[PDB]
């Protein structure tokens, strides 16, 4: 017996619907900027991937952040591209400005919008329980439109939000990950960072969908609200199914397990253990508890289940009592 298979509960045939061009980005032909209209001014940083530089627009003074590609598959270039191209005008998500390459050396660079971003490790501990909540609520707006759009970006996590929280600004970056979602299809699992991945990608349970963001944004909620960072700390892929199995406990995991029959790599028999399903108080303490709350509890609950079909999608998340201070103060 194989593993039974799983459809998104939302949005599964937006894809479908469209025309083939839409989501088929390997036939896509890429628009080419004039690599001259910009003028590197200092490094932002870099990856795997990319190394990124903040930049002048020569041809109207516009500040903006240029992603140097680093040689990669063209279908993976193909695929950023496409999924930028589709999203632009979306709440809360980057825009794509320019698409240049050097004549010399023939490398790709994506041209961004500039955000004033105050670095994570310095803002999440000035946030209070109304900046999560608001925050929270524009991340959602994201993930909701991309989603309704048929794409999961895949890659939720902390340094992939960009806020300027002078102007209450936040963008969705970084969409290299990102896939289009198609009924049927199996994806990679070794996709986002070790502490964001949801327990499909750590069990093997390739036919996932939109349900993977909502993971992360659980894990992303967990790490604000109790200020543990990384909330699920594994040191490994399989670690990481452990230190969840001690919060969630092993009785929903082995259930999970069943209900989509699920080979387990045998290396888990004899890690994952027998442990309780935890209450949320235990991580409650002095320093966080301004933050923590009734329904800050509820909303993270119904985002980390280990059935991604039982996670709440970013619209039902949206209409969470968590949230109606931030939705009453935006009529
Ligand atoms: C371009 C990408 O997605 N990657 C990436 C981005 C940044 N930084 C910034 C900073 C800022 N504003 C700060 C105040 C200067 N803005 N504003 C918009 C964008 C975008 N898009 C952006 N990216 C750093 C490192 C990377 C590395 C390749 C990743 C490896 N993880």
């Amino acid at each position: 017996s194989g593993p039974v298979p799983s459809r998104a509960r939302v949005y599964t045939d937006v894809n479908t619907h469209r025309p083939r061009e839409y989501w088929d980005y390997e036939s896509h032909v890429v628009e080419w900027g004039n690599q001259d209209d910009y003028q590197l001014v200092r490094k932002l940083g870099r990856g795997k991937y990319s190394e990124v530089f903040e930049a002048i627009n020569i041809t109207n003074n516009e500040k903006v952040v240029v992603k140097i590609l680093k040689p990669v598959k063209k279908k993976k270039i193909k695929r950023e591209i496409k999924i930028l191209e589709n999203l632009r005008g979306g709440p809360n998500i980057i825009t794509l400005a320019d698409i240049v390459k050097d004549p010399v050396s023939r490398t790709p660079a994506l041209v961004f919008e500039h955000v004033n971003n105050t670095d994570f490790k310095q803002l999440y501990q000035t946030l209070t329980d109304y900046d999560i909540r608001f925050y929270m609520y524009e991340i959602l707006k994201a993930l909701d439109y991309c989603h309704s759009m048929g794409i999961m970006h895949r890659d939720v996590k902390p340094h992939n939000v960009m806020i300027d929280h002078e102007h209450r600004k936040l963008r969705l970056i970084d969409w290299g990950l990102a896939e289009f979602y198609h009924p049927g299809q199996e994806y990679n699992v070794r996709v986002a960072s070790r502490y964001f991945k949801g327990p499909e990608l750590l069990v093997d349970y390739q036919m996932y969908d939109y349900s993977l963001d909502m993971w992360s944004l659980g894990c992303m909620l967990a790490s604000m609200i109790f200020r543990k960072e990384p909330f699920f700390h594994g040191h490994d892929n399989y670690d990481q199914l452990v230190r969840i199995a001690k919060v969630l406990g092993t009785e929903d995991l082995y259930d999970y397990i069943d209900k989509y029959n699920i080979e387990l790599d045998p290396r888990f028999n004899d890690i994952l253990g027998r442990h309780s399903r935890k209450r949320w108080e235990r991580f409650v303490h002095s320093e966080n508890q301004h933050l923590v709350s009734p329904e800050a509890l509820d909303f993270l609950d119904k985002l980390l289940r280990y059935d991604h079909q039982s996670r709440l999608t970013a619209r039902e998340a949206m209409e969470h009592p968590y949230f109606y201070t931030v939705v009453k103060d935006q009529a």
